[PDB]
């Protein structure tokens, strides 16, 4: 194809076509659309591979060249040194589901999205006695689920779920996202990983390093074919450098495999809603939560739900006020009531054999009684159409659809996630909820939010839905965002996650000792990537071909 | 003036007395020893700086020129900069006591060994409600325990140690080192750390990128001395690439402050024995802990021993047999009836309230009953100067130097690890302890190792005991250690730590796709470390400047 | 021509185009083939110039883009100009049968393969009185055979030839190849040769380099057309540096002409046949060869034949048994008696005056009659399709072609090549032998084999047949080469020469003193090829522009 929409840096459009067309001789015509003009959001369902679909900048800010399907490894060792022949940057993505992070949409408009999971999307090996999987980059949620389903191994393992099943497993790990059992930390419960760097080299790391042993079987296949060894996956640091962290949120190569650990089936689980009245009562829930956390009586990542999130759920904003303006805390108790929820909603789950889970309730219960109003629910006790039913599932590995309804708070609605990490701590918890809060207010938006409450420390997940085709509120989001890691970045919070558009903002907050940590990561960015091929502007590590005048927002 | 028995590579007697002079000004010359004379072994009460105590190649072939001491992070960065004007090599060590694997020698002779603890030793921060603490290198375990008893903190917080306390929290943790609580992997519980790189900037990972908010207290600090952020200690992975891995088992630059999270008391512990009569015994071992292992029963990291470990705390081989050759089986479970112990004796431990620790004990005893003539004791039950009564100390963070007695198996005694990575399997294991058992004995030596008990792995340690005056011992010692690597590495099993002489053998096993992964390192050793100053092949990473033909063993 | 079915490294289609269609202007379109799709294996008569025939990889994992003949050294001046210009790797083959170790395949997939004998074949001298020829590579031994029949040169020039006519004289030469008169050393046996280096400059190595002196007849002719001095083709040295060996086996240059000594008619010849009984008799047998080898009793390059090589020649292996599985050493003793043959079978003679054959004859005699069941034959002593008749052409430098049958002693038949050198020793023979044998019934494969017995030094032909469309055979084949490699160089025996896919690993063999040989050789490599463009790959010697990682097996 001929005429794209956009451009990469420096690139002349027949040195456009002599490369789209060499790959069109790798991939067939099957596997390249060229995008010439008038990028279409989508849906869910169908992902848009071309820009991002909840768009805080114009539509088109985030904009694709071309999308391009490798079919296997090979052809990713040859789009990358074709890449470096031309400087032609690529965004690797594996589903391209990372809405409220800029979904598919590459940093560099005019960069080639390369899809690796619309063929590369096999689930390589589920290995029951060590308890694991091994997956390429189209293996969705619902796909792992569906193969275990198909094998007759739900009764031996279990998943780890997002709140959403529609993400990739592969993907969502090297995000470093958050699911809700016990293997919740979706980046910590990987060993074993495969990669092509921006050279074109294959790589394995950790115990993927050890190769496996020569035998008949294996001969004469190729890198990217070969098995692993008997560790690669069982233990991930092998022998000297932990190299493994520097491909994820990074821009250091592109991941082919990867080896997942999964919960063995407890053999007992009991999901549960306790339900927290007053808004103030987020303060002392927290601190009780803290010791539970850290002695293992909550077991998995329970959450802590603002009740907008599971009103929004369960209905648009239009049916429940025909307000225009952010719903008032009168109304938000009124809201609650309504519904038999708090202010506040901890959700959570047990897991293992029932004396041990009686043990452990009984703790909670006491623990969680200190606060006026209380109320303990198991799935049995609530509407068929409730929260906890949908909780009752994600927090034993099964995957839903249910809490995208949360998108069509507003019309024309999309989210975009602020994703400040917080203490396991009252005073923190609140400061940095009250800080929110206002300054939602100011921007004229409902808060909507969650804290998912890891060890030592919760990921509080803000949920900014906007009206997408209301422009005056998009400018509003964008200065809440802005504001929002300024404030928090001045009380020691800092993101674990962003969009797009915040990726510099968020890594300019990270520069302690002189943008020293930023400096190392380019130190190596331009160290393996000589050319900048792969993903610039990711987490705004910039190699040195790109002016950080002109590029970082 | 001074003479030093050896120098670095290519470097004048004039460079390295004007290199010196200038570092005896900047440190003071009570930190600063020039080895000039014949290189005491030393103990574990004061160790040896200079050389590798437990010395399997010559007592002089990994031999440093000198010593120095920094009193800070600024003579560390002083220092570097020195090395780097120089071409001088550093060798970086906490604490010298990572004996079995060459204590505190460098790689590479005439280098400079940098003794980060002497002065380096303050336990910068204990923090009660974050369940952590921040310390440097010159905190050892002992140090640590000591700190928290002083305060009364061990109601509040545990520790997690080695079988000796006399290491460095800091410098285990970077070796990816061993306990066994619950918190035993000691590397997995970091959560910031500081670090010196080799251009001589400091650089704080994870949230320590994060700077603390500027107030009026802490303005004017230099990098060095300035508070960490809320988040620093509680949440490792910050935003953007993972960088904490590259220090690790690496030379990628000089650790000064690090974060380990602390489990807390449980409320609740109790240790315990299982002994398992014949040596076979291993297999339905191995197969019965895997699932216990893998569904938590077994919370710490427990140990599988051969009976010659335990008794050789106990006493010497003399003490047992004045036979020069190997013990034989006959004579080796005779020592089982003895001391009242198996071929095989399982150590463990329980965690958390009284009917929690019961559902446990219950089901990890009646689950090890299908093992013939098996048999369970408590602390109490046992001895009071049996190795569980010791144990009993370690798996709940008290330090002993109890476990140094094997090392006087045999007189003159010399310790050296072999560390190959199992499955959780039974035939694996036998396989693995067959194989390390029959070069053990065409060797001439006793075999002696405890298994330590991973989630999906585990580390076999070969516990290699020698005479070090016995120079014909070491020869064999030496044949033995170069093969079980080769021979494990033939079967699959790789090692996750090594002694200095075979590193660059170890690095080799990770050669998949034509060794890609040291090819990958090597790239970002010499981007981040232009002079080769740091610790040049320390895992067999060897910088730029020094050729693979000459410097590789 | 347009499209091929693989490119080069870095190339891009235009430029491919743009290159080739460069090269039609010099050689024309007679004499360039594009490889544009499906890639026929052919037969010894229509040898393939595209990829491997005898196939052990994917039969089209060894490759060309296109075949160039060039007419005359001016075309290769230009055509290597070219690749410099464009980057195009080369591959010169002279004929084209290097089946067994690859046919006219070429490492690196999509380089021209450059068809050096289609146009420069010519015969170019024979002298008499110095008792040589010179030749360029088209030049086969049956075409030089027939120019000395044509020209009654028979009763004083004889040759050398290989077990097949079909070979080039300069190609065997610079492989190394093994013939079976006195002057079997192909090698050794040359005197000034002629080269076009990568950088496109004529060289005359030994006395080639002394310019014959200036006269009237040799003006205005181009260096390739000019003639050679007196001393050229007598003595091979010259003055200075033997460069000679670097275009042996190597990549460093590609040679246009040679010059080849031929022995002279001996006036007297015998042909003989020493049939040896038992399986064991080669260990006794190799010890009686080893003095007369030493002492010139044995003349020529007497082989020791596995009586499956004379049996395969014979018939296939369906005319002997219907069985799938390698023949027993029972059936083997069957087939031996069935032929008049013994498990070994030494072909051999004798050369000059009959008093002198008459001694040495006596000897011969003497010496192996040690042997029970000793049997001796002469040509006229057996039936007429006998291999003794056969060799006694071989061994007076008479090309035949029976020996192409053994190929078929399977389905769809190809061999292989493992060449693993041996001591003139029993025990070493046999060791040797032994291992080989295991490894073959390992791989389920027959053992066929023969020993070349040089003067201190066996070549050991092991000659591994395999069913070409048979895949779970080609994968044992390959397990069963690249064991072999390594079982053989654990016991101080390396190989002489291999296949395409054999380079790399055997080049590790080499590997004394951390690959010191390999490094110097590429040290030379870059240095006369800076760009990479001769048989990139060739025995392992990469330049600088392909990653080891990347490109090694
Ligand atoms: C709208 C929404 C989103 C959401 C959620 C609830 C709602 C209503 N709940 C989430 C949760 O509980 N936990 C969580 O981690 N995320 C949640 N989200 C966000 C989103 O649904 C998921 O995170 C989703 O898994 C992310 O999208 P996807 O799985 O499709 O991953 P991707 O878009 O393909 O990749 C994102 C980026 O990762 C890097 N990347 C991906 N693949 C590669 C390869 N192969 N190599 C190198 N880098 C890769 C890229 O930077 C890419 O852009
Ligand atoms: C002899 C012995 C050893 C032993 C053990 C039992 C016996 C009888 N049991 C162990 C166990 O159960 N678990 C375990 O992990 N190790 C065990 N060992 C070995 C040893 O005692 C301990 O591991 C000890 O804690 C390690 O020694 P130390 O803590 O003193 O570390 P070091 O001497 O400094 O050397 C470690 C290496 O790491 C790098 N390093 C260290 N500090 C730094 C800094 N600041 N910067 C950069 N690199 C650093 C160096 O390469 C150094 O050599
Ligand atoms: C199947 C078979 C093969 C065989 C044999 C018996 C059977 C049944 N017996 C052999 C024997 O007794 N001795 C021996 O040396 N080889 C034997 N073989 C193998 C094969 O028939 C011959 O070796 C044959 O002579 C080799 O093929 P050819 O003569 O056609 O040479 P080539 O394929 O063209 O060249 C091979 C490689 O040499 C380098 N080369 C060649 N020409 C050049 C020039 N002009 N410049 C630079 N390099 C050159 C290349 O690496 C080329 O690929």
């Amino acid at each position: 194809e001929f005429r794209p929409l956009t451009l990469p840096p420096k690139l002349s459009l027949s040195d456009f076509n002599e490369f789209i067309q060499d790959i069109i001789r790798i991939v067939g015509s099957e596997n390249v659309e060229v995008i010439s003009s008038k990028i279409v959001d989508g849906s869910y369902m169908k992902p848009t591979h071309t820009h991002d679909p909840h768009h805080v900048m114009d539509q088109d800010y985030f904009l694709a060249s071309a999308i391009v399907a490798p079919r296997n490894v090979a052809d990713v060792q040859s789009i990358v040194g074709l890449a470096n022949k031309f400087s032609f940057p690529l965004w690797p993505i594996s589903i391209g589901r990372n809405s409220g992070f800029g979904g598919a949409a590459p940093r560099v408009s005019g960069s080639v999205v390369l899809d690796m999971g619309k063929n590369m999307n096999r689930v390589l090996e589920v290995n029951v006695e060590g308890a694991y999987c091994v997956v390429e980059p189209g293996v969705t949620y619902h796909d792992l689920h569906n193969y275990l389903e198909a094998n007759n191994l739900r009764d031996k393992l279990w998943l780890d779920v997002p709140d959403l099943g529609g993400g990739s497993v592969l993907g969502n790990a090297v995000e470093r996202g958050v699911g809700y059992t016990p293997y919740g930390d979706h980046w910590m419960m990987h060993s074993g990983m495969e990669v092509v760097l921006a050279n074109g080299e294959l790589l394995r790391t950790g115990m993927g390093a050890l190769p496996d042993p020569k035998r008949p079987e294996t001969m004469g296949l190729k890198p990217e074919d070969q098995p692993w060894s008997k560790i690669a996956h069982l233990f991930p640091y092998g022998f000297g450098p932990y190299i493994d962290g520097l491909f994820s949120q990074s821009n250091m190569g592109i991941v082919t495999k990867i080896g997942i650990w999964l919960m063995p089936n407890p053999r007992g689980y009991q999901s549960y809603l306790i339900t927290l009245p007053k808004d103030g009562d987020l303060k002392q829930a927290v601190d009780i939560i803290r010791p539970l956390r850290l002695g293992m009586a909550l077991q998995n990542v329970p959450t802590i739900r603002h009740i907008l999130l599971d009103a929004a759920v369960l209905g648009d904003k239009r049916s429940y006020s025909s307000r225009t303006e952010p719903l008032s805390d009168e109304e938000l108790d009124k809201i609650a009531k309504q519904l038999n929820l708090g202010r506040w909603n901890f959700y959570g789950a047990l897991y293992g054999p029932e004396p041990i889970r009686r043990v452990l309730w009984e703790t909670i219960k006491d623990a969680f009684s200190a606060i006026p109003g209380v109320k303990f629910y198991f799935p049995e006790d609530t509407p068929e159409n409730s929260v906890l039913r949908v909780r009752d599932k994600t927090m034993q590995g099964i995957p839903t659809y249910d809490e995208l309804k949360w998108i069509d708070w507003l019309p024309n609605g999309a989210h975009l996630f602020f994703s400040p990490i917080a203490k396991v701590s009252g005073e923190d918890a609140m400061m940095q909820y009250a800080v929110t809060k206002k300054r939602c207010q100011e921007a004229g938006l409902d808060f909507i939010g969650t804290f998912t409450v890891g060890m030592r420390e919760m990921h509080h997940i803000v949920c900014i839905v906007f009206n997408k085709k209301d422009l005056i509120q998009k400018r509003k989001v964008q200065w809440l965002m802005r504001t929002l890691i300024d404030d928090c970045a001045a009380n020691g919070w800092g993101e674990y996650r962003t969009h797009l558009a915040f990726m510099d903002q968020i890594m300019e907050t990270y520069n302690w000792n002189n943008s020293s940590f930023l400096r190392f990561n380019e130190v190596l960015k331009n160290a393996v990537d000589p050319n900048g091929i792969i993903a610039p502007g990711k987490s705004g590590v910039w190699p040195s071909q790109y002016s950080h005048v002109t590029w970082k927002l």
